[PDB]
DNA sequence: GCCTGACTCGA
DNA sequence: AGCGAGTCAGGCT
């Protein structure tokens, strides 16, 4: 049963109504400088398909797209906005984004096309994109009749689904979360992606040359120590050398076979000289393949920039993710890897990189939501939280805290921030499960409010079916009742952790919105480039650094008011590396 | 060519 | 017996 629509070959007035569902279709996964294959508009007047070479060369249509007062409902409006930015056209007036709506209503559904969103309200008069475009090698744009019908069906679904999504959002007290937070952030993210980050490719390449030379030396050493050649990158072949030829002890197994993970190899190093060489090889080879060759592959030779895509609709927490490239895991802990960040430079001469990061935002949120007196006091005094945690769990004074005590308290703190289990903690600290449970018990005696929060939030998840964040983001936890221990225990941890990590996410998202408004109010040229969970990275003219030193931390600090202060550290320099 | 497992990087 | 992302090897259709 085909859906009625006009396959127009000129733009008409009735296509430019002030409320419409709009589809601006970009089929390439990476939408930067990507083709727009077709356009559909559904409004009070009717349903329309337009060919993009017609529509996007039409002054009236382009004006309509750019007119804030002409309201549009879309799915994944950031994809469309960015593709249009590459063509010199602004998209404004997007007042409803179905992707973001579906994501807020239930992030566990994994909604990534109109059809998956529509199915949530029993609407099935639209096909999945995968059924129309194909997948992998077979992926293709079909002939115009099939394409046009698909785009009009997606637009009609958007038109029909706006009301029931907005109604459920409102029942959930999430309507302002959509309208005041996620949608405005989606525009800000679109600008960041489009701007991109400049890369000194010449420095990356010379780095790669040194690494290649280093890898070759260590690789030869390994063959000599093994007395043969083999694929060092294959955990199977490496397993045969280590555990069969060299008869090293098997300390841990993986579902497939013998574990060759870094932590197992650390413990084998005293038996054989090969082990340290393998570890060195794995460190260098990760830098080379993931961070030098991987970045070079996605730099546009055209501008020497990388344009990441932020997935705002993926995580259970509310966190953002970053792809092509992933700019959220650039090395920093070890000096050799950290030098990679010397390759990320300002895009204009006499500009600098500015970076501002929250200090312990997750634990500060926990203090706030648990109202734990001791944790709150510690933050109100701006104490070193790991030293203070050590003093309390070991019952020592400050000057009796040894480096090992601090490291282990830091690990407990880490476990709380990321919701890891007693098994996780034990793995992390290389201790027994029993000792790890002892650590946790000690922590709860020092922080009874945290313990009480942890009990209460698990009960609330059981009673309501879900937990919520500070700004009303929601996670459903149906596994909370399960009779499988490991399935149930995971859900309980997610009940504990999601209000911590998801509230941190909420705050930094609001800070991004507040900051973009302030930058414009202050007439600064400073621009946001990246977000990395608890940190914001900007670039600006050197003449703006002193003002940004005062402005950026203040905006981030004041994004919300909690029972404890928020605290923001900042740095700036010639490269991302130097903004430390 | 497509999928999966093993490994490792960040916050 | 955390999460996402990317790389690599090795296995099947
Ligand atoms: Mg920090």
């Amino acid at each position: 049963a085909k859906m009625a629509f006009t396959l127009a070959d000129r733009v008409t007035e009735e296509m430019l109504a002030d409320k419409a569902a709009l589809v601006v279709e970009v089929v390439e996964e990476n939408y930067h400088d990507a083709p727009i294959v077709g356009i559909a508009v559904v409004n009070e007047h009717g349903r329309f398909f337009l060919r993009p070479e017609t529509a996007l060369a039409d002054p009236q249509f382009v004006a309509w797209l750019g007119d804030e007062t002409k309201k549009k409902s879309m799915f994944d409006s950031k994809r469309a906005a960015v593709a249009l930015k590459w063509k010199g056209i602004e998209l404004c007036g997007v007042s409803f984004d179905l992707l973001l709506a579906a994501y807020l209503l239930d992030p566990a559904q994994g909604v990534d096309d109109v059809a998956a969103a529509a199915k949530m309200k029993q609407y099935e008069a639209v096909r999945p994109d995968e059924a129309v475009y194909g997948k992998g090698a077979k992926r293709a744009v079909p002939d115009e009749p099939v394409l046009a019908e698909h785009l009009v069906r997606k637009a009609a679904a958007i038109w029909a689904l706006e009301r029931p999504f907005l109604d459920e959002l409102r029942r959930n007290e999430q309507d302002r979360l959509l309208v005041e937070l996620e949608q405005p952030l989606s525009s800000i993210l679109a600008e960041m992606e489009f701007a991109g980050v400049k890369v000194d490719t010449k420095r990356l390449e010379q780095m790669g040359e040194e690494l290649a030379e280093q890898l070759r030396t260590v690789e030869q050493r390994i063959y000599e120590l093994a007395g043969q050649e083999f694929n060092i990158n294959s955990p199977k072949q490496l397993g045969v050398i280590l555990f069969e030829k060299l008869q090293l002890p098997v300390l841990k197994k993986s579902k497939t076979g013998y574990s060759t993970s870094a932590d197992v190899l650390e413990k084998l190093a005293p038996y054989h000289e090969i082990v340290e060489n393998i570890l060195h090889y794995r460190q260098l080879g990760k830098l080379q393949s993931t961070y030098i060759e991987g970045l070079l592959k996605v730099v546009r030779p055209d501008t020497k920039k990388v344009h990441t895509i932020f997935n705002q609709a993926l995580t259970q927490t509310g966190r953002l993710s970053s792809t092509e490239p992933n700019l959220q895991n650039i090395p920093i802990r070890l000096e050799e890897g950290r030098k990679i960040r010397q390759a990320f430079v300002p895009s204009e001469s006499d500009w600098l990189i500015f970076a501002a990061d929250y200090s312990q935002i997750e634990l500060r949120v926990l203090a706030h939501i648990a109202e734990d007196d001791n944790l709150m006091e510690a933050f109100r005094r701006d104490l070193d939280i790991h030293t203070k945690t050590a003093m309390d769990i070991f019952q020592v004074s400050e000057d009796e805290v040894t480096p090992n005590m601090r490291r282990q308290a830091k690990a407990v703190n880490f476990g709380i921030v990321y919701g890891i289990s007693d098994y996780g903690l034990a793995q992390n600290l290389n201790i027994s499960r029993k000792e790890a449970a002892e650590f946790i018990e000690r922590y709860f005696e020092s922080f009874p409010g945290v313990k009480r929060y942890m009990e209460n939030i698990v009960q609330e998840a059981k009673q309501k079916g879900y937990v919520t964040t500070l700004l009303h983001r929601r996670r459903y936890l149906p596994d909370i009742t399960s009779r499988n221990f490991n399935v149930r225990s995971f859900a309980e941890r997610m009940a504990m952790n999601t209000p911590i990590q998801g509230s941190a996410a909420d705050i930094i998202k609001k800070a991004m919105i507040d900051l973009n408004a302030r930058l414009k109010e202050e007439r600064l040229q400073a621009r946001l480039l990246l977000q990395v969970h608890d940190e914001l990275i900007l670039e600006a003219p050197k003449e703006e650094m002193e003002r940004l030193c005062r402005l950026v931390p203040e905006v981030m600090e004041q994004a919300v008011t909690l029972r404890v202060p928020l605290k923001v550290d900042y740095h700036y320099g010639s490269t991302w590396y130097d903004a430390k």
